[PDB]
């Protein structure tokens, strides 16, 4: 019991307001930013996700395979 830490995982500090989920995970409305421009989201956005990164619906068709994956197998 008693409150402390249990909410965002970049900063590791609980979240009072909503927190953006992707995939397993939650952050702060500010904390997660999409990796490409880094636009703020809403309180249940829906996004592209890829390992552990926020791609946005419009930036990932860009940013879709450009020098990235070394090992492809
Ligand atoms: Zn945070
Ligand atoms: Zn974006």
């Amino acid at each position: 019991g008693s409150s402390g830490s249990s909410g965002c995982d970049s900063c590791e500090k609980y979240i009072t307001g909503r927190v953006l989920e992707a995939g397993e995970k939650h952050y702060h409305p500010s904390c997660a930013l999409c990796v490409r421009c880094g636009q703020m989201f809403a309180e249940g956005e829906e996004m592209y996700l890829q390992g552990s990164s926020i791609w946005h619906p419009a930036c990932r068709q860009a940013a879709r395979t450009e020098d990235s994956g070394p090992s492809s197998g």
